[PDB]
């Protein structure tokens, strides 16, 4: 409310000021880790024969800085390990190493809010033919302006969604959505029906008549004063986490759990949730009101509960900009 | 087969030559085209921020160069049109255009034994929060020398399969497979599997007892005479096309359907097809003897169709090395 206005006010006083950068610092566009060299992310080239590219032989992991703070980075290096081990990658350099250099990226840039990507790739080689051991894994990791899957100003109103039926979403016995790729097939398919029939979220279910997630970010029912989330079949959202312990403080409980399509047709209220934007109400859904339309109570003190997380030192540090 | 030994050996034959070329010629051992320009394959760069690496928002097609001879290009020209078309991508370049291109990329080359390969991406700009008329596609090509999913050596013996139990086969209602794409996160999976449990080559299912594809091929079953080949759940392959033309020739009956995981447990002869390999004989499944562990008559008759096509002017096409 007065806590959406001090969030959206600093970004946009913060951008201002890294807009003026943009003539003295090159970097201030964006900043890429390329084979240990620093380069503007406009100019960034990878190897054709990368297997990231050929085959899209890859996890990647997704955090944040705002305010000049990181948001939970140790979670999502810890998210990437893993991640790498169920593909058979390891990540090419120490942890503690890479933590350094995406600081040091971030400083460099003089980017506040901002969006940070690490890519794992098999590398040169690919699998089909080669003995595991001579097989290179590549990194690849970059800096950019933060981004919005829904925009501050319709974060106020609310955004329109759909229940895909042209696709549903890639089962974890063919691709595990535990591990974050960039496989986005399904999801690319879903973001055009959702634009075919005016809407513009996607909601994908299973095929077996649950939901599971969207282009980019997790989804929350809120029902008789409970949260709901699908537990299978979705990616493991540091933000759905997030959420999970700010209502934990409030009370509230929260049911990870299978979530089935009708669910969505007669609960209170719904929200999706990622790092590139955070949190984020649905207000009509196939066409038709949330339950009056309105953002809901629960949803607005989950909104609140996540941005104060953003200062608190169990989950954030501030970066030296110098 | 002298039919074997006649092609293997005008392979290695031409093969011996184009590596004496190597260090006069710097396209030898590949040559990609990237934004207008021609550039040895190992140096090939392409914007890190394309949506090919971002997304894997692309489709790609393979045609095959045999003795100088390209074979059947404009079945591949006309796949990877309605590729693009089921994406919402165009080709970036007329198709004619395109075609002459990738005969003096051929010719620079000097290589007369030739993977080639088009791929079509969504561009610079990422599908989600941009206008459709502001999206703008990217082209690559690449040639390089033939590419084998099955060693010569191992097409005389035959080699071992496995059916997955790991992973199955990505539905169409998540991505089409009849759009060729390199979203293969099943089909490594697949590859890790068979490797695990001593075979080489994954049988993926669809989850329903059915049989579809592997990790770069279709997949051909000989009973009592007769050829069975899935129809659903499958890239429809140009080998596969290939396949079917000469058993009408022979006639030999081609069954293009729903094939039930038990057929391969009790059919006479098994063989995969792709255009990076050609016609590759199965003799062992799940660690065990395929009908007596011989190549069988009908995959031996197919075999050498397959190869008689490449000097057939209904199918191919001599290139102009000048
Ligand atoms: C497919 C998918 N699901 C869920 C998420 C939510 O992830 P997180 O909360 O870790 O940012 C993302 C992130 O962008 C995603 O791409
Ligand atoms: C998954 C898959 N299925 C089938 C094929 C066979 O295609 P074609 O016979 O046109 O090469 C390929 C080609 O590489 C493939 O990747």
């Amino acid at each position: 409310m007065a806590s959406m206005d001090k969030v959206f006010a600093g970004y946009a006083a913060r951008q201002a000021i890294l807009e003026s950068t943009e003539t003295t610092n090159p970097f201030a566009k964006g900043i890429a880790w390329v084979e240990g060299e620093l380069v503007p992310l406009a100019e960034a080239r990878i190897p054709l024969l990368d297997q990231g590219f050929m085959h899209s032989d890859l996890t990647y992991d997704v955090p944040s800085v705002w305010d000049g703070r990181f948001f939970r980075l140790d979670d999502h290096l810890t998210r990437l390990e893993a991640s790498c081990t169920k593909l058979r990658l390891r990540l090419p350099l120490p942890r503690d190493e890479v933590k350094q250099i995406l600081v040091e990226m971030v400083a460099k840039s003089g980017i506040r809010d901002a969006f940070v990507e690490l890519i794992v790739t098999r590398g040169l080689k690919g699998v089909r033919g080669t003995r595991p051991e001579d097989i290179v894994n590549n990194l690849y990791m970059f800096v950019q302006p933060y981004v919005w899957v829904m925009e501050p100003d319709m974060q106020r109103v609310g955004g329109s969604a759909v229940v895909a039926r042209t696709v549903r979403r890639v089962p974890p016995g063919a691709i595990d959505p535990t591990v974050k790729n960039l496989q986005w097939g399904d999801l690319v398919r879903g973001m055009f029906e959702a634009a075919d029939r005016g809407a513009t979220y996607p909601f994908l279910t299973d095929g077996d008549a649950n939901l599971t997630e969207g282009s980019g970010f997790n989804i929350v029912l809120v029902k008789d004063g409970v949260l709901y989330t699908p537990d299978r079949g979705v990616l493991q959202g540091v933000t759905r986490k997030s959420v999970i312990n700010a209502a934990e403080a409030f009370g509230i409980e929260v049911r990870v759990e299978f979530v089935p399509v009708e669910l969505a047709y007669r609960c209170d209220e719904i929200f999706m949730c990622t790092t590139a934007g955070g949190i984020m109400p649905i207000t009509t859904l196939d066409g038709m009101p949330v339950n009056g339309g309105q953002i809901g109570p629960i949803t607005k003190k989950i909104w609140d509960g996540y941005w104060a997380m953003h200062y608190d030192a169990a989950y954030s540090f501030e970066i030296d900009y110098n």
